[PDB]
């Protein structure tokens, strides 16, 4: 059972790296691999959780 | 039976109906490496578990890194 079904399948291992300096106020990152704006969350987790009974959700990196 | 759709997170914090983590950058140090495969024993941090997931399932998931320029 794969987790990522369709994103960047020509990449054998998808890793993203960002510098905190470039982030601004808040960045919300997808952990469900269903976002159409991956690596950013676009709310797709909700339908994923609904269909599957799962409980996954995003990672938020923000300024204090 | 394709009516039963596979979960992404199999085991982590199942008493939590939707797992979200929120961190302030100032608290992150030089680098933080976050799990996006839900198999790490150190979740929400990556501990290398994605490698075994990828070999077993044919997937290509990997972590998210936040660091200083
Ligand atoms: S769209 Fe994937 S965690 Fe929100
Ligand atoms: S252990 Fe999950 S992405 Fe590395």
């Amino acid at each position: 059972a794969m987790i990522n079904l369709h994103i960047q399948k020509d990449n054998p291992k998808i890793v993203h790296a960002f510098d905190m300096e470039d982030l601004g106020d808040k960045a919300v990152y997808c952990r469900c691999w269903r976002s159409k704006k991956f690596p950013f969350c676009d709310g797709a987790h909700t339908k994923h959780n609904e269909e599957t009974g799962d409980n996954v959700g995003p990672l938020i990196i923000k300024k204090k």
